[PDB]
């Protein structure tokens, strides 16, 4: 079996937001998404078999809470997904707005707040360029590590 | 300071369907969720201490069977979270199919009937930052004395 759905939630609202990508751990750069809904804040994906990660994050604007995960998804040779978070924190918002402007981010990280989706809007993958130094797993940990240092805050 | 995870059921299958759909007394209105898994047929929340109404339609396709749920969700100032089921009755599946055009449904029914998800997909709860007027304990009540007399 090829190419499978998945659908992610995106969406910025005033009280609450819900961003969440898709990351090819084989193209090293985010998916495209094959289609985005406003109408829902959705974001489907049209998946080949392989191996993902989906970055997330999920903000209650009003009480400067942020809740970002790492997390695997991997596609099965007939479409089976199967996942599991590999990084959960629980932060302050405040910390990932800052982020945002420290050039001592991990490149991922930083585009991925950097994409985020704006106010009554979806998030939008560019067709980006550049090619990310390190493997799947250490790029994790180059999140991870930075993040855990930004408890400075 | 408190979040506590909360997740419901979410799938419409060939043969049956799951619709659990969270209604927050504060805002009076649905909830937004933070997640949409088809995959695992699950919608997940964040909830801040307050009072929620989950709203639960388990339906047998192949014998026009639907069961239709009223819980109490209490979040406590420390997260603790604690619910309990207040109303629950059961009748044919074609009934709630057609309460949804019915010009004196109550509006917060009609529109969770509406928002059932579809095939192999979740329910989406929309923007509609809409407000009701009667409060949760008059909105139960006036549900209740629909679904009864109705039936």
């Amino acid at each position: 079996m090829s190419v499978v759905d998945y659908v992610v939630t995106s969406f910025n609202s005033t009280s609450q937001m819900s961003h969440e990508l898709l990351f090819s751990v084989k193209k090293r750069w985010f998916v495209k998404p094959f289609e985005h809904s406003r109408r829902y804040g959705l974001l489907a994906y049209m998946l080949l078999p392989g191996n993902y990660i989906k970055f997330g994050l999920y903000v209650l604007k009003n009480q400067d809470y942020a809740r970002f995960e790492i997390a695997w998804v991997h596609v099965d040779k007939d479409g089976k997904i199967e996942e599991r978070t590999v990084y959960s924190i629980e932060t302050y918002w405040h910390i990932f707005i800052d982020i945002e402007n420290d050039l001592n981010c991990p490149y991922v990280l930083a585009k991925f707040i950097e994409m985020r989706p704006e106010f009554e809007k979806t998030a939008w993958v560019e067709e980006s360029n550049y090619s990310i130094a390190e493997d799947d797993i250490q790029m994790v940990e180059s999140i991870k590590r930075y993040l855990e240092r930004k408890i400075a805050s």
